[PDB]
């Protein structure tokens, strides 16, 4: 009996100081909503981790109930080859070119256990990005 799929689904987020839980909730519903995915089949959001806090962060995975993991900037930088959106701010900062879709990838791919893929680009406005990763089965 082959079990494919614990489908996982992973939201990757990057933010700048002080966004709220309120923005980060609107981006990522709208960002799930171009998938047809909905905030009730997220498994986990990630992102970078780092000194400065992100309020925002921590008080989102409150509201979903679910885990928010931030993951090494050198675990992050293994996956720049693999990234859709390439960047400066990001790669500047962080060393990695692009947090949400990196942190998407790679929690997926630690959680799961096998390879994952984006959905797309990451999702953008002024204060903060999402990416969406799956499991490729």
């Amino acid at each position: 009996m082959p079990l494919p799929i614990p489908s996982l689904l992973i939201a990757g987020i990057g933010s700048r100081r002080g966004c709220s839980a309120e923005h980060l909730r609107a981006l990522l519903e709208r960002t799930l909503g171009e998938h047809g995915r909905s905030l009730a089949e997220l498994d986990a959001l990630a992102s970078i981790d780092g000194k400065r806090d992100e309020p925002g962060l921590r008080q989102l995975a409150t509201l979903l109930e679910r885990p928010v993991h931030f993951l090494a900037p050198a675990v992050l930088h293994d996956y720049e080859p693999r990234l859709l959106s390439p960047s400066a701010v990001a790669l500047r900062e962080t060393g990695c070119s692009s947090v949400a879709e990196a942190a998407a990838l790679a929690l997926a791919e630690r959680l799961g256990g096998g390879r994952a893929d984006l959905l797309g680009a990451k999702r953008s406005d002024d204060r903060a990005s999402i990416a969406l990763a799956r499991l490729l089965t």
